[PDB]
């Protein structure tokens, strides 16, 4: 299936972004490595 | 030059994450792999 | 800690997504590599 993403967050401690999914009981997420930094 | 992401979707079987780009003919996408899992 | 992504863009020539983050002076972002392409 194609599973819709509801919203995103990212964490500078873990260097993970997390997508909340519209699926099942509402507590599934998708997660991936990201860089995080203060820009200019 | 960066363009808006219109939406995110996530495949149920591969956990491939697809971002639909607002640009030109509307058929451009971005893609990456993710880990999907169930939380508390 | 997880902070909201307020905006999401993708850059075709760099193959990078940039997430803008709701934190601090508002210049925090997150970035990851992506495949970019035109769909059928
Ligand atoms: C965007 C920020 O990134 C790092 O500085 C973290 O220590 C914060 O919790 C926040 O996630």
């Amino acid at each position: 299936a194609p599973v819709p993403v509801t919203k995103l967050v990212c964490d500078g401690d873990t260097y993970k972004c997390t997508a909340y999914l519209d699926y099942g009981d509402g507590k599934w997420v998708a997660q991936w490595d990201t860089a995080v930094f203060h820009t200019t």
